[PDB]
Parts: C-alpha cells; structure tokens; sequence
C-alpha cells in the first residue's frame, strides 16, 4: 500500500534529536517512578515512546496507535523482543479498552504553534478514562510565548524586486508593495524557524496549561492565551510576531524542558509566525503589547485560528486574526 | 486579493539565474534578427522577457499573459517607461488578437520533466496562428535526455532507520523494507535535484523536439521518447533513472544552451526522477538499457505520464509506468 507520507512523518518526527532525546531523557529521568509500573503512550507511531518507558523500566506499556503506523510498531516491539511488555494496540485512544488502569500517560501530542491539529484533547481523553489518580504525565504541562520579530528572510523576499536591475537591468523595484500584501497582506499563520537575531524584545508568557487542570477541555473550545507587554531592543522593522511553546517533564531534582525557541536549538515545529499587514518601524523601548487566543476555528475544529489585538508604539491598536497555513 | 502563490512562482523563476541569464542572453545575441521587428512573448508574466525583447531592439512586443499577472507585467513595463514598444495584454494565446502577424516569438514554456503542466502546445497554437513563414522560435528546440542514477539523499533515507540504535538505543533496522517500499515502490516522478556524482553512466538522449516540424502536436499527444543504452562506470546501488531537458537558441555564432542537466548549474527544474521499486546493484561495464515515453495521463491531459520499459544486467526486461508528483 501507498505510504511515503507515513514513513516521512516519522522520519521526520524521530531525527528531531532534540524532541526525542527531551523524551527519551524525560522519560528516563523518571525511571524511579515508571520502574514495575504501566504507562499507555498516546499515539504511539513507530513505538519509540513506548520503548523509552520500557527501558525506563516499566512493566507493561500500551502502545495505542490508530492510523497504519500500528503495523511498524508491532514490528520494531517484536524485533527488539518487548512484545511481553510492549502491547501496540490499534485505533483511536478513545475506544481502546484496556484491562487495567495505567500509572502513567507518555504522548507526543504537540502540533504546529501547539494546538494546530494537536493530539491534547485526545490526551485529555485518556487521562480521564484510565489514569489512576495521582497518575503521571509525560510531559505535564505546556506554556506558550509571544515576541515581536522581524524575519531576516522575509525582508529578503520583500527586497527581491529591487535587487532585479542590478542581475538584469530590468527596473521591478515597483513590485515592492505586491510583495508585501502578497507575503504579509493575508490572514494565514506561517510555519518558519527563526534564529535569536529576529526577536525584537524579551519574549512574553501568554498561557500555561497544566495537563491534570479540571475544565481544561472547556478552556481550550472557549480559547486559550492572554494579555502581553514588551519593550524593543533598537531599530528594526517588525514584521509581526511568532510564538512558540514548551512542554515540562517532571523530573526525579529539577524539570526537563523541551522548547521550540528560536534561541534554542531547531525543532520539526519552528515557530509560528503571525506577520502584520505590512511591516513597522521600531526603535528602542518601543512598547509593543496586545491580546492573543488560539481557539478551534469555525469550519475545522482541528484547525488552528488566532485572535491578535496588537498595539506597536504609538500607532492606534489594531486587530488582525489568522488561520493555520493549508 | 490573495497571492502567496503569484509572487512566489515569479520569485522562484526570476530567482533562477541560470533560466534567467539564458533567456537574457539567448535573446540579445539575437539583436540583430530582432531590432526593429515584432515579438509575440506566450506566458509574459511579470513581462521580464518582453523587456529582454526590448533591449534587444524590438519595435513592438506582445506580452500575452493569462493570469492575474498580467496586472504585474502592465505596471512594471509602464514604469520602465516601455508601454509604447511593450503591450501587455490579458487572457489565453489561444484568444489573444493581435493587429499583425510577429517576426518572433519568445517563451518560457517547460515544465517539471520538460512537459509536465508545459505550456507547449499553446506556444504551437501561437506559432501557427501568429508567426510568420520563417519566423524566429525562442528557444527553438529541445532534447531530453535519461541516465541510471544513484541517489544519495534517497540512500541516506533508506539507511535512517538503522541509525536509530546508535542514537536513542533502539533497534529500528527492521523497517528498512518498509522505508523502501514506500519511498521507492510507488509510481509517482519525483522532481528532486541530483549532482554529477549521483549519475552512473553517460546521459542519452532520447527524444529531440524541433518546435517547427510539421506535426509535432500529434507527437506530442501520441508520446515522445525512444530507446536509449549505456553502460555503468563502477559499484554503485542503482535507485532508478533521472530524466532532465535542455533547451536551444540559435546564435547570430554558436547556439545558447539551457541546461538542466546534473552536471550543470542547478535550475528551478532541477531533474525528474525514475525509481525503480528497490535498488540494484550495478558494476563497471553493467549494461542498462530500455525504452521511455513521456505522454498526456489518462484522467488529465496536463499531467505528465511517463511509460518505462528497462533492463539493467543480466536481469529480466521490467516495465514502471509513472505520472507525475501530486
Ligand atoms: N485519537 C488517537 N488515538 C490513537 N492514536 C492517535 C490518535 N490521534 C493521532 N494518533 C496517532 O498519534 C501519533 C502522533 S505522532 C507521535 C508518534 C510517536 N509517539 C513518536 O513520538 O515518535 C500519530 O501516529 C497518529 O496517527
Ligand atoms: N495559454 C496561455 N496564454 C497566455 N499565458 C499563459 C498561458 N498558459 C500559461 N500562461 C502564463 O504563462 C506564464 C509562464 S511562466 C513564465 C513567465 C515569464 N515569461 C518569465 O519567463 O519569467 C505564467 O504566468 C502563466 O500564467
């Protein structure tokens, strides 16, 4: 069967080095917990998650995997002799039946800007039906971060036009402003790793979801973020914002952070960029400050939106909301 | 109006120097068959060619462009300050009405594997509608050529499963199959760009399009291509064919080729790609021959289908039939 979406998403996932070994280590980091105990790992793709956790020395480990991936799981347990410990089970994860409650939940369910098409309501799901109380969660919690940015290689994109003479002696510097409604004048969040270089001010705490919260569901349907504040570095033309999240893995001593920072190491995820009609010059403290919510959006339910009410210096507030990238 | 793509696709093409310089170029050593004539550009877009056309010392240019554009190409002729030697107009060659016949007709036409998504058989409906009895064609022709290929990234795929043990402790080698299976076993041409050392025998061409013979469009639709041989240079795992284009303008002088070999400067077409369903195993002397035509698919006449019939060593005659990349 056709299947080079399958083996890519994977691939993909497990060279991330940086999301696997904040698992592998997270999870290994928690051995003295997880030692003669049973987890059920949330979508478990190839069954790499559900390895860690055996290795971590767990007793029985629930590998429940719906889409087709749940065949190259069984395999890669049997070929590395686990099947006594490790039961890939197929389908979603709110229809399995298993024959114990678990003491701990292992998922990597974080989508682009962490909600977009994000596997959370169906961690939240199985935490409730078969997580013992007092149960573990890997990881426990997630925050998200807002910055003002300016995006090296869009002002390279924006620039382009008029870089056309100089290689070819034909004048298309008047295509400056198609560019820039083209590339920054839509409503779509962009997918794109950016480098420390591009934050233009100290990046802001927006939200914090504690996994065991009660009523996390309702929030999540009803919208989660808040209010932000900053002062910019210096000169720079802002180009929007990005955010970005992390996830929290209790630890035996301190907690294991896995970011996706542009300050920090690179990640299949990047950031995700909510670029202003146009771009605006900053300065020195200019204040930037707003509200912002990432909530369901109307058509697809999966589908990130984002509601952005923003304020830079001394322009009037304005409002621009966007829909995760197709 | 929305127009991520627009910008992008005439970025991408303008971006390509080679493409870019070729035409330029391949145009101007033309000056002397052009000053003072007419040119027809089929497919104007941002109108980049029409201005080529211009320095090149044409009195007039029709720079017909079907999509929005055109509103693009109107702009940056009017700033060049060429409307009245440039006339960009709107919608299809096929429609266009002209007040003359031309001396000429330039385009960029090609698509990925020559004539996936190509526009021509509009340039043909423009060359016999609008073109003069001993008209200039630019480009004039094209050749397409194929080589058994060995392709590192694709090896590197193949082998990333078995890395896995030597970073995160767990033994994935047993998905190698699968991994093979999915990225080489189905039937789609994948554009990817491969270098000089991925080619394990002398390129052949195997089809030459003379855009001025009489009844090409019947080839066309009949399938272009033909048999082709050669003979590897050394051990090598051999993933299947690269099949790339090159296309001619004829001098004052010696004629201008563009290239989108492996061997040459990287273009915006980079190669198409033939994979068998698994590698095989080639030596010094390995014999490799077959039979490829390139055609309309079924259930759509654009996309490019491609029908090969091959024999590598001492194994047995095989047929792979593709069509091109979603
Ligand atoms: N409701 C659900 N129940 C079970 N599996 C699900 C699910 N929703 C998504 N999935 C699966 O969850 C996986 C998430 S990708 C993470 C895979 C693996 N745990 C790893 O870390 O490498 C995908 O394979 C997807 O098919
Ligand atoms: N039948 C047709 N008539 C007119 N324009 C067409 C066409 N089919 C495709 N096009 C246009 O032809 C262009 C080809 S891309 C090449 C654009 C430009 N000549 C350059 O070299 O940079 C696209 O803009 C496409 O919209």
């Amino acid at each position: 069967y056709e299947c080079y979406s399958d083996v890519s998403v994977h691939e993909e996932m497990i060279a991330d080095r940086v999301r696997t070994d904040a698992y592998r280590l997270g999870i290994l980091r928690n051995w003295a917990a997880l030692r003669g105990k049973t987890v059920l790992d949330v979508g478990a793709g190839t069954g790499i998650l559900s390895i860690f956790c055996a290795q971590a020395g767990a007793r029985r480990v629930y590998a429940v995997e719906a889409s087709a991936i749940w065949q190259q799981a069984r395999e890669v347990v049997r070929f590395n002799g686990l099947e006594d410990r490790v039961h890939v089970l197929p389908g979603p994860v709110e229809t399995v039946e298993l024959p114990e409650q678990v003491d701990a939940i292992v998922s990597e369910w974080m989508g682009y800007g962490l909600l977009h098409e994000s596997m959370l309501s169906s961690v939240l799901h199985a935490r409730t039906k078969w997580l013992k109380e007092g149960g573990l969660l890997l990881p426990a919690s997630a925050e998200l971060f807002i910055v003002p940015i300016s995006d090296q290689m869009l002002e390279w994109r924006l620039g382009f036009w008029s870089q056309v003479k100089q290689h070819y002696g034909v004048d298309m510097s008047c295509l400056e402003g198609f560019a820039t409604r083209c590339l920054m004048g839509h409503s779509e969040i962009v997918v794109q790793g950016l480098s420390g270089e591009d934050v233009l001010a100290r990046p802001q705490r927006f939200a914090q979801l504690e996994l065991s919260r009660a009523g996390l569901e309702q929030e999540l349907e009803a919208g989660v973020g808040g209010r932000f504040r900053c002062s910019c570095y210096g000169s720079a033309p802002m180009h929007g914002f990005a955010i970005w999240f992390q996830v929290t893995f209790p630890g035996g001593e301190k907690p294991l952070v896995l970011s996706t920072s542009p300050f920090h190491p690179a990640t299949h995820w990047k950031q995700a960029l909510l670029y202003l009609n146009e771009p605006v010059q900053v300065e020195q403290d200019t204040d930037v400050s707003g509200e912002i919510t990432l909530l369901p959006s109307r058509d697809n339910p999966r589908r990130l939106r984002v509601l952005l009410r923003y304020k830079v210096g001394d322009q009037e507030e304005k409002t621009k909301d966007f829909a995760m990238e197709d």
